[PDB]
């Protein structure tokens, strides 16, 4: 048609599109063409309609897996994944794991977590500035924690990432490349939780495979995917947010003196930059209307596919003041950097915690800390629906 491609542009570090601001102000639920599957779906926007879009039942995410669905990514949306549940189907999935991932559980990791993070940077100062911080501490550290917490061997780091990397594929990999991953990686997770058939296990591989023969609501490809899941949003997430985060201390380093002086407002800096950060480079999984749903401009008839951009509904001028700008100081930040509803981020309160310890050791430990690279040279990932740096060389 004339509906515009989405997404608009090749995105730029962690910048905006600005035709973002424009859609906000003045046609907030837009038509827009997703490079992949067939037909339009509304782009949106704003913080109340992505509310209502995360927030309604009569907005289906299962309805989605239909390849004729408008997707961000190549591959049709496998139907067993957590994000093709829902509820009451999907609330029972996420009860096989969730006792694991409640913020109470998550605190009481605060120990182990922080003595992880200082091993690393004590391997940091021992190499010597400058040092590349992705190697050094983004890494390592989130793919030590959903190891231990999943029970994976950490032998099999360069395995499983090579697989995650390639499953959150936008324009890099081909539909034939990630569904062949995808296979790889539901055989190699069901190898493991096999594993646990006569030798069961104190980690939530443990909990899936019994699961497995105790459960008989849930089919065995959802309890094994839910665990490629896990391991692929358990490293992919804080492993790039480090470095955004990072990204965004050491460049207006004002921020990051703030914290150096102040290393108390960590908490709330972690909760700004959040909202600040478009992880998710562009878009998001499609829920499709079941019913006529109304949204600020238009209602949304049965069978029309709507896709949110998170970052953008977090810049909301209505919703957060001064949102065009980073404030660690903000009274209210009632940001959806980790979604809404059912389909509510599992592993917020552990990202969260991965995201408070990193940065608390690093502005206590290296007050000089700064960029020892070019800005211009920023080798930031490209095609992939997630951003991030593959490298950050840093000197103190
Ligand atoms: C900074 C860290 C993180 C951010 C910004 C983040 C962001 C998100 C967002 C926006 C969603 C919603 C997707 C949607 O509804 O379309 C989500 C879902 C999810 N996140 Fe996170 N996440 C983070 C960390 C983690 C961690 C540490 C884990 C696992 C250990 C994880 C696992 C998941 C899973 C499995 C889902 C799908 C949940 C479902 O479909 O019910 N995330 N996350
Ligand atoms: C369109 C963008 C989205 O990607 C997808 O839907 C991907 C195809 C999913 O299969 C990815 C690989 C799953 O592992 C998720 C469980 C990861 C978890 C972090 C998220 O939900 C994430 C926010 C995700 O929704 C977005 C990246």
């Amino acid at each position: 048609d004339a509906v515009p491609a989405y997404p608009f542009s090749l995105p730029h570090a962690l910048d905006l599109d600005p035709h973002y601001a424009e859609l906000r102000r003045d046609e907030p639920v837009s038509r827009v063409r997703l490079p992949y599957g067939e037909g339009t779906a509304w782009l949106v926007t704003r913080m109340s309609d992505a509310r209502i879009v995360l927030g309604d039942s009569r907005f289906s995410t299962a309805a989605a897996t239909d390849p004729a669905t408008p997707r961000m990514f190549p591959t049709p949306p496998y139907p067993d994944g957590v994000l093709a549940q829902d509820p009451p189907d999907h609330t029972r999935l996420r009860r096989l794991v969730g006792k694991a991932f409640t913020a109470r559980r998550v605190e009481e990791m605060r120990p182990r977590v922080r003595s992880l993070v200082d091993s690393l940077l004590d391997d940091m100062v021992a190499h010597g500035s400058p040092a590349d911080l992705v190697e050094f501490l983004a890494v390592p550290f989130p793919v030590a924690v959903i190891c231990e917490l999943l029970g994976v061997p950490l032998e099999d780091r360069d395995l499983f990432r090579t697989f995650s990397d390639a499953m959150l594929s936008s324009t890099r990999l081909t539909a034939a490349e990630i569904q062949r991953v995808q296979q790889d990686f539901m055989v190699y997770m069901d190898g493991l939780v096999a594993q646990r058939r006569d030798a069961p296990t104190e980690d939530l591989l443990g909990a899936l495979a019994l699961a497995t023969d105790n459960d008989d609501h849930l089919t065995k490809g959802e309890i094994v995917n839910m665990g490629v899941s896990l391991l692929i949003a358990g490293h992919e997430t804080s492993v790039n947010q480090i470095t955004n985060l990072v990204h965004l201390l050491l460049t207006e380093r004002k921020r990051y003196e703030s914290l150096v002086a102040d290393p108390a407002l960590v908490p709330a800096a972690v909760e700004e930059m959040l909202r600040y950060t478009p992880l998710v480079s562009a878009g998001s999984f499609v829920r499709v209307a079941t019913e006529d749903v109304e949204l600020s401009t238009v209602t949304v008839r049965a069978g029309e596919p709507c896709v949110v951009h998170f970052a953008s509904a977090n810049r909301d001028e209505e919703v957060f003041d001064h949102a065009d700008e980073l404030d660690f100081h903000r009274e209210r930040n009632p940001h959806i950097a980790f979604g809404h509803g059912a389909h509510h981020c599992i592993g917020a309160q552990l990202g969260r915690l991965e995201l408070q310890e990193a940065l608390s050791a690093l502005v206590r430990r290296f007050p000089t800390l700064d960029l020892a690279e070019p800005v211009a040279g920023l080798k930031w990932k490209q095609g992939m629906l997630i951003r991030g740096l593959e490298r950050q060389i840093v000197s103190w």
